[PDB]
């Protein structure tokens, strides 16, 4: 069981972290956490940094990388294929808070730091 206090704690820890690279934060919720699901990235961040992002990008957690399809189309960036599997293989669940930062690499790499509830 996840308590309300744990949720508040994890969100506060995530909010304290301020990467030097461009970043956004997202609290994982159930509609993002099942096989075949999608997840839209924040629209402002997507417009500023992810125009022309296409195809399988690298999502990195603890120096391991997962392929996640990220398509920017009709004004929104959407994760699809590979996103759920990234969360499952990293034992991420609802309430965990992920900070995604855009690394200074040739291709698109989003590095995740997870602030886990339990
Ligand atoms: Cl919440
Ligand atoms: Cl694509």
């Amino acid at each position: 069981t996840v308590t309300a206090e744990e949720r508040e704690r994890a969100i506060n820890a995530a909010k304290t972290f301020e990467p030097t690279n461009p970043f956004f934060r997202v609290v994982l919720r159930p509609s993002y956490l099942y096989r075949g699901c999608i997840m839209y990235l924040p629209s402002g961040f997507a417009e500023k940094y992810l125009s022309g992002i296409s195809g399988f990008i690298k999502v990195q957690l603890a120096e391991k990388q997962w392929p996640v399809r990220c398509l920017y189309k009709a004004g929104r960036a959407k994760f699809s294929q590979g996103w759920y599997e990234f969360t499952l293989e990293n034992n991420l669940g609802e309430g965990d808070v992920c900070v995604f930062e855009l690394l200074r690499t040739r291709d698109f790499v989003l590095k995740v730091t997870a602030f886990r509830v339990n």
